[PDB]
């Protein structure tokens, strides 16, 4: 539509501008579940394969719950990662930032395995802080929230 | 303190993604002359002998005085096209999108010569203008003008 539409074009965006074989962006409601999730790097059918959306329990919820830019050499490193359900495609570098505006959040934008397996680096999370916040004004111009 | 290398990123990730020639991002400032001009497309040889930066008079004032993107088949049917100062490469398409964020309009954002002649498409145009976004947070994010203190 049109806030679809900009969420997957900020998603494949980042990406590409960060080098990453892969992206998603969620955007979860009051209940915590999501009324958007955008994916980059996996076709329909791998999806359908992985099944269930994220619950975003791990690293995921460590970015909603801080607000912090969360930059990764290896994400089985974080505390609070989870690992992935079957055929949900393997991944170690990570680079996942909050999407929001004032005090506001609405989900994350996150980028995983930068072309070989190279770090992401700091003009790396300066850009996709950039578009994490282009996407939170796409979702507050939507509206969407109280 | 990277706006710079972010607004060349941008650039760069543009004209790739929407498959442009050439790409550009200026943004102008309070006494309308350029602060940063971005380009992509061209040698250096040509840019010196370009010489004098835009002035911001046809197709890309349109873009000033007034938001929502511009796409055209052909630069020169549109009723502000100027031309080009010589040595300027040719360009027929054209897809640009202000740079901008609240209710300000810090510059713009444009591609042109998509490759084999194709005309921009609104794929093309949505992606430029999520990456016109985040180069207008980039601007504000720098603190170069008031109305972002
Ligand atoms: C294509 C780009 C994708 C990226 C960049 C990505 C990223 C990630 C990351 C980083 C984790 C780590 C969890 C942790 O250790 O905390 C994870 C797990 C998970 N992913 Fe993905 N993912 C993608 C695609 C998908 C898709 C298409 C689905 C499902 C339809 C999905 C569903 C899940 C589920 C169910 C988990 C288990 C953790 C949870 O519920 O939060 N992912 N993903
Ligand atoms: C490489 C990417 C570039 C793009 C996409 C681009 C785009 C354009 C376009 C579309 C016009 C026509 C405006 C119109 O006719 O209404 C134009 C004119 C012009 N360009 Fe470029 N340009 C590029 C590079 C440059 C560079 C590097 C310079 C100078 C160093 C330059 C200087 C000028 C000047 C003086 C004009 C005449 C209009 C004006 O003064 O605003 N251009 N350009």
């Amino acid at each position: 539509g049109k806030l679809d539409a900009t969420l997957r074009a900020i998603v494949h965006t980042a990406a590409e501008l960060v080098d990453a074989r892969y992206g998603a962006l969620g955007v979860r409601g009051y209940d915590h579940r999501l009324v958007e999730f955008v994916y980059e790097g996996i076709d329909e059918e791998t999806r359908h394969l992985i099944g269930s959306l994220p619950e975003g329990r791990g690293v995921l919820g460590a970015l909603i719950e801080e607000p912090k830019p969360i930059r990764l050499d290896d994400i089985s490193r974080h505390p609070a990662s989870v690992g992935f359900p079957l055929h949900h495609p393997p991944m170690r570098t990570f680079l996942g930032v909050p999407v929001r505006i004032r005090d506001e959040v609405f989900g994350n934008l996150y980028l995983t395995e930068k072309a070989d397996g190279q770090p992401f680096s700091d003009d790396d999370e300066v850009l996709v802080q950039a578009l994490a916040a282009a996407a939170g004004i796409a979702v507050d111009n939507a509206r969407l929230f109280e």
